[PDB]
């Protein structure tokens, strides 16, 4: 029949949105959802969503209805999804990965292999930048039996973007079962900072700050000598024995080089503190593709309500169900 969704589920973002676009391209069923982002300072669809709407639209060419800037309601009614090359461009500093978030699962269910290209943010403060959907989340869908490669092409930042980032899939052979359990031991910490049109001085100073609390493995710098800009931001890739995270910090207008360093060191410290293999942000990403799996499981600390959301649409979607079990404040996520 149809799925009406409620955007005021859990934080009430466009996390809902993006996960049901996938479902319903992959599921072919249709849903719609009212309240998209209405309590925010800027609610509806914004120049990102669209284009993430625009993007499930023309892969599977669907019937569409509000497919619009602002708009609070969605109707999306799903076709064949066919692979091929896709291009997208959204107009604005809105992150690209989201908008390839959102259409990539379905293309892990296509004839042959697929690629999609986003222009757009590329190091947005709120969304998994390309280095982490690389490095983090893809070699963990590797695991899983899927199949995708992510490139950044080129930096944008706020509030100019003209960033570029592409994803190249291949359709998915066979799902399999990866199980994360505790954290286990740390392996190597890697520094890193972004430069591009800000002070040079500034990336050494960060540095320095993050080797005084952990002893970097590596400590690099990487300035981009084009516009490019202005950025700046700082990360910290944490290698443990069975998993590998990271953790970033968007340096800002205000903010001082000195403090942003000391705020991504509380942040990843939070997570040592923990045996959680999996950080808050990664959680929310595992839901869909492990569900698409028919199993699997992994631990966090403290279960986000976009991790809920994920679950909450993706049962709605799909016959499968999440159990989710605390034990001494880290909570198992685990597919029945
Ligand atoms: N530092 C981070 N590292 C990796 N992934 C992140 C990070 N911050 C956010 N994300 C991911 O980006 C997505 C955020 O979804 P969400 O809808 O909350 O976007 P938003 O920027 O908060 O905008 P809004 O919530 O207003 O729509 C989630 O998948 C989350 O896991
Ligand atoms: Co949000
Ligand atoms: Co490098
Ligand atoms: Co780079």
């Amino acid at each position: 029949r149809m799925i009406a969704l409620d955007g005021a589920q859990g934080e009430g973002g466009g996390q809902i949105l993006r996960s049901a676009l996938s479902l319903s391209m992959i599921t072919g069923q249709p849903f719609t959802i009212t309240s998209i982002r209405a309590g925010r300072a800027k609610p509806g669809l914004l120049r990102q969503h669209l284009t993430a709407v625009k993007a499930a639209t023309e892969i599977c060419g669907a019937t569409v209805e509000g497919a619009e800037l602002g708009s609070q309601r969605l109707l999306f009614r799903p076709g064949t999804v066919r692979g091929g090359d896709y291009r997208f461009a959204i107009g604005s500093a809105g992150s690209c990965t989201l908008v390839l978030q959102t259409v990539l699962p379905a293309l892990w269910f296509a004839d042959g292999p697929s690629r999609v290209e986003v222009s757009g943010g590329t190091d947005n403060p709120s969304a998994p930048p390309a280095d982490f959907i690389r490095r983090v989340l893809e070699p963990l869908l590797a695991k899983i039996g899927i199949h995708q490669q992510t490139t950044l092409l080129r930096h944008g930042f706020y509030p100019a973007g003209g960033g570029v980032v592409a994803t190249e899939v291949s359709p998915v052979a066979s799902f399999n079962t990866l199980q994360l359990g505790e954290r286990g031991n740390i392996v190597q910490m890697r520094g890193e900072v972004l430069l591009a049109g800000v002070p040079r001085h500034v990336a050494e100073r960060e540095i320095a700050t993050l080797a005084g609390s952990f002893s970097l493995h590596e400590q690099n710098i990487h300035n981009l000598p084009r516009d490019q800009g202005p950025g700046n931001t700082v990360s910290l890739e944490v290698e443990s024995e069975n998993i590998t995270e990271r953790f970033f910090v968007v340096g800002e207008k205000r903010v001082s080089a000195e403090v942003v360093a000391a705020q991504l060191v509380k942040e990843v410290k939070r997570y040592l503190a923990s045996t959680a293999a999996v950080g808050e942000y990664l959680a929310d990403q595992l839901v869909l593709p492990m569900a698409l799996a028919g199993a699997g499981e992994f631990t966090v600390a403290h279960p986000s309500s976009n991790l809920l959301t994920n679950i909450a649409v993706v049962e709605r979607f799909l016959p499968v169900r999440f159990s989710l079990i605390e034990t001494d404040g880290v909570t198992r996520v685990s597919i029945e």
